[PDB]
DNA sequence: GGCTAGCGAAGCTAG
């Protein structure tokens, strides 16, 4: 049995009490975080270590930031993407926890399709694809998870016509997501729930969460051996409903052996 | 768009 959770916290300094409540009440074996928004030396390691968790993280000031939190020691920690060595943005950290290779990604948002950040998103997803491909030659049990900032299909967007060829929903972004699936990875939540709306992000503006209008952009992609052990995937909307929430909801995948 | 958070002390960027 194994329980893994991904959560974009949108600044861990703000969301730390909710992260700790998440770890005490129904704990996962592994919790990965995105957008820590704090430098390498500002991570709250002591607060999480005192509760019995091992922490590895990659941080920078103000932006980005990724972390892996587990009860067992995370081994062979890799930082970044080898095909993109000069990129200072801290978006990728990978470690092996209990025989499972965990790759935590805070994928590039892109801002808009005509934004220079969209070409950066293009290069970045190309660099990510080569990294996961090389990693998958070594680890039969592998999980690529995090904030992909890509809604895979129209069932993952509350208004597909309004979002036609818009950021997160464009057909080229959906090809990049498909390029990751073509490595042998499974959209774990669509294997459990082939149909229905399972949005993970709700815009802060216009009370979009109360209207239940959002996107599914936080995913858990698993290798064939992990897919055969998959039993459930859920989106935790209770946490999204808390006072002063993150705009993302946590996603938890459960495996058995 | 019409929040939120960071930086820093005011509006900007970024999400």
């Amino acid at each position: 049995a194994m329980k893994i959770t991904t959560w974009n916290v949108n600044s861990l300094n703000v969301r730390l009490p909710q992260v700790q409540n998440l770890l005490a009440d129904n704990p996962p074996d592994i919790l990965v975080l995105q957008e820590l928004k704090l430098d390498q030396d500002k991570f709250p390691a002591a607060a999480l270590q005192m509760m019995g968790w091992h922490c590895v993280w990659s941080g920078q000031k103000t932006y980005n930031g990724v972390a892996i939190v587990s009860r067992s020691v995370p081994q062979d920690v890799h930082f970044g993407l080898p095909a993109l060595p000069d990129d200072p943005q801290r978006r990728v950290i990978a470690a092996t926890v209990s025989g499972v290779r965990v790759i935590n990604v805070y994928c590039v948002n892109g801002e808009a399709l005509d934004s220079p950040k969209f070409k950066y998103k293009e290069q970045w997803f190309a660099a990510l694809t080569e990294f996961v491909r090389d990693e998958m030659t070594r680890h039969g049990k592998l999980v690529l998870l995090g904030d992909f900032n890509i809604a895979p299909a129209d069932a993952d967007c509350y208004d597909p016509e309004k979002w036609h060829e818009k950021i997160h929903c464009s057909s080229v972004e959906r090809q990049w997501f498909q390029n990751l699936l073509d490595l042998g990875l499974t959209d774990s939540l669509r294997q459990v729930h082939p149909e229905g709306a399972f949005y993970t992000w709700f815009d802060y503006r216009g009370a979009m969460f109360q209207r239940k209008l959002g996107l599914r952009i936080d995913h858990i992609l698993v290798s064939p051996a992990m897919a055969a052990a998959l039993k459930d995937v859920r989106v935790d909307l209770e946490t999204r409903a808390l006072e002063r929430p993150s705009d993302h909801a946590p996603v938890t995948a459960e495996f058995d052996w």
